DNA sequence: GCTATAAAATGGCA
DNA sequence: TGCCATTTTATAGC
């Protein structure tokens, strides 16, 4: 499922998960290791653990953020080890609804891309505002997915929620970049 | 490090 | 009720 040959290594996972009960979010902070909280900054005790290394948002309501993971199967045990501390800590947690959010990868095609030939050519997918943001911004219809297409042939791939949609956005724009690249 | 991208969670304010 | 606030990650020119 990769005719180009090349395969887009995921960076970052975002997962949610609901921990089916009320937290206290102080009491956490109080007592719990690598766990920071601001009220006035925003409503969730921010932790961290270091294998799968990742950071999770925790909120009053139960549900839990999961971020930072490598793969899918990494943010699932993360946010387990994350419900199990909040568990230790005193709270009845569950695991109920995981899901994942939002799955970035990146590759990289190593040759340079005409960035303003392609997004002439492709005016209703991209937005290039070199003065702005350094990267050309193609928002793929199918699938869904957005890319961040660099000069140095350097790509980010970002919200799928499916790995295959990582995948196929990269194989869709493969032709089109070896259609611009920078001679 | 700040610029922009996607995605979720939730509280606060015009 | 729209958007700001946070967190993560690749990327690269300010």
């Amino acid at each position: 499922k990769h005719p180009s040959g090349i395969v887009p290594t995921l960076q970052n996972i975002v997962s949610t998960v609901n921990l089916d009960c009320k937290l206290d979010l102080k009491a956490i902070a109080l007592q719990a290791r690598n766990a920071e909280y601001n009220p006035k900054r925003f409503a969730a005790v921010i932790m961290r653990i270091r294998e799968p290394k990742t950071t999770a948002l925790i909120f009053a309501s139960g549900k839990m953020v999961c971020t930072g993971a490598k793969s899918e199967d990494f943010s699932k045990m993360a946010a387990r080890k994350y419900a199990r501390i909040v568990q230790k800590l005193g709270f009845p947690a569950k695991f109920k609804d995981f899901k994942i959010q939002n799955i970035v990868g990146s590759c990289d095609v190593k040759f340079p891309i005409r960035l303003e030939g392609l997004a002439y050519s492709h005016a209703a997918f991209s937005s290039y505002e070199p003065e702005l943001f350094p990267g050309l911004i193609y928002r793929m219809k199918v699938p869904k997915i957005v890319l961040l297409i660099f000069v140095s042939g350097k790509i980010v791939i970002t919200g799928a929620k499916m790995r295959d949609e990582t995948y196929k956005a990269f194989e869709n724009i493969y032709p089109v970049l070896s259609e611009f690249r920078k001679i």
